[PDB]
């Protein structure tokens, strides 16, 4: 242990509130387009990166959607979950300079989501559900 | 006033049961795309069409939004609600015959989103936000409002 998962959540936490992402870059996928490449080697289960939004109540979520006015066509950035009884809405709407927004999705990737809780807060983080090599495409999927 | 109220309210159950959508139809909206064109006149207030979907639960939600592993590029037909303190999805990912999920969004819509009962059941519906005389395209907006 408990001892060792106490600190390595404490690292977690500690990486994601400095504000810093590491171990990733943004690259053109050849023949896709933008992406992010893991830049250093992640075994199974590592912290990758935080889907970073404004974690909002569904009631915040659909004032905000209402607003955009943008079109769905172009796709959504407002994930939604429901986390100890409440519903919540991570909205990654805002073109802000975190990479956690530009992991592709794939049909098989090698990145999952965790809810990650900071003092009753819940976090939507990613985590490696595999190896990865450096130089591998980071990607997601739901899972 | 709770006469005409309850009338409208048959009125709006009997559409939504029978699967007939009346007065719209797909077509090549001039200077945009395609989209749905009214094909009669649509007074402020009144039923226009279902957001038509599966009802589903958040659980369900999250599994079918793993399911349908889509590239999230292309937009996303699953529409999130809280009715009666309880969190819903109208899930219209599904290609139907239905015209709802093919009315194009627009802040400066004709169209605006009402939760409808049926039952203790919520049911997505637009209503027009102001007149729509025939030929005009059907354009939503998200707010009430
Ligand atoms: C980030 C916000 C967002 O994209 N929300 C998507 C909500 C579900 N998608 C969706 N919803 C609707 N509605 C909901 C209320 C009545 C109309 N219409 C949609 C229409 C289209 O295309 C015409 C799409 O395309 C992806 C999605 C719709
Ligand atoms: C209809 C299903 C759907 O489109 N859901 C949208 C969920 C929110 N959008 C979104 N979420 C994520 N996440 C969620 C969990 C970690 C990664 N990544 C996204 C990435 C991109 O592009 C790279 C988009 O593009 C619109 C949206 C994402």
């Amino acid at each position: 242990k408990a001892e060792l998962q106490s600190e390595e959540r404490k690292r977690i936490d500690e990486l994601i509130e400095s504000g810093k992402e590491e171990g990733m870059k943004i690259d053109l996928i050849d023949g896709k387009g933008r992406g992010v490449i893991a830049t250093k080697q992640f075994s199974r289960g590592d912290f990758v990166v935080e889907y970073h939004g404004d974690l909002i109540e569904i009631t915040d979520a659909k004032k905000r959607e209402a607003l955009y006015a943008q079109d769905p066509s172009t796709g959504c950035y407002m994930y939604y979950f429901q986390y100890l009884s409440k519903t919540y809405c991570v909205d990654a709407t805002r073109e802000t300079n975190r990479l956690g927004r530009l992991i592709n999705h794939s049909k098989s990737g090698n990145c999952q989501t965790k809810l990650h809780d900071i003092d009753g807060v819940p976090h939507l983080i990613l985590i490696a559900s595999r190896d990865i090599a450096a130089g591998e495409e980071l990607l997601y999927d739901y899972g």
